[PDB]
């Protein structure tokens, strides 16, 4: 049987490609995830059926503990695979599993060129510049979590402040280039949208370390098969040409 692949729209992994018509099925998408996908399905040789997590998330859980997004869609089987840049968190893997890493990364700023700041210090220990991140993504839940004592600082910011955090990178891309304002995301969406919006770049460097993997739900055969098949595509540089590929802009 196809496997049914949960994903979510966001540049440059999943899109819909451009085209004069109406496209449908698998057709309709583009991107470094779907790439990611087409090498995965033919090296597993699998085929499979795309379906856009209805809620639009990547998963979060509630005051009682309980998932939404494409975690929520493994948990209850409603899909086989998870392809996305899905961030590998101790509290995801108590309730998914995921491959090894596809793609390494680490929480980092955006902000408007040309400014005396250059780093997460110079952002907490002043006012004028707000900042802030989308609400409860992975990003927003280290700040939470922290105690290193400038991230425990920003935190206390953001989370007082109602309007600093954002529904989404959309919203947060778009406050960035409107306002005085200063998103913390994730590297791999920094380095996209720096190479495309010269007016804007990376404040200081990574302040953790972390990856993406394919979810699966809990117990699945396939995880250990993603994994031999990254490592595969790692060793012939397939990640490295897939990298550059969607990454290309300043
Ligand atoms: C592009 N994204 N940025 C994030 C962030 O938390 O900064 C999200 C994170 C997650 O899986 O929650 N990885 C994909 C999303
Ligand atoms: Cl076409
Ligand atoms: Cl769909
Ligand atoms: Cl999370
Ligand atoms: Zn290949
Ligand atoms: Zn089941
Ligand atoms: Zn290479």
């Amino acid at each position: 049987r196809s496997l049914i692949v949960t994903t979510l729209l966001e540049e440059p992994f999943v899109m819909f490609r451009k085209s004069d018509r109406t496209l449908y099925g698998n057709d309709r998408f583009e991107g470094y995830c779907i790439d990611l996908l087409k090498e995965l399905a033919h090296i597993l040789g699998f085929s499979y059926e795309i379906r856009l997590v209805e809620d639009g998330k990547y998963g979060a859980q509630d005051d009682k503990g309980q998932w939404n997004g494409m975690v929520k869609e493994l948990i209850d089987h409603k899909a086989d695979l998870a392809v996305a840049p899905l961030t590998i968190t101790h509290v995801r893997e108590k309730a998914i599993d995921f491959s090894k890493p596809f793609m390494t990364l680490g929480v980092s700023i955006l902000y408007r060129k040309g400014t005396p700041i250059d780093s997460a210090d110079d952002l907490a220990k002043q006012t004028k510049i707000e900042y802030g991140a989308v609400k409860d993504g992975a990003t927003m839940t280290f700040f939470k979590k922290s105690k290193i004592s400038t991230f425990e600082k920003m935190w206390a910011f953001m989370s007082s402040k109602p309007s600093a955090l954002v529904k989404n990178n959309e919203e947060g891309i778009q406050r960035t280039l409107t306002a005085d304002y200063a998103l913390l995301m994730e590297s791999t969406t920094i380095e996209y949208i720096t190479q495309r919006n010269c007016n804007l770049t990376q404040i200081g460097g990574l302040i953790d370390s972390k990856g993406y993997g394919i979810g699966t739900p809990m117990g699945s055969p396939y995880r250990d098969k993603i994994t031999i098949a990254i490592l595969q595509l790692q060793e012939e540089d397939k990640l490295h040409i897939m990298k550059e590929k969607w990454w290309r802009g300043c």
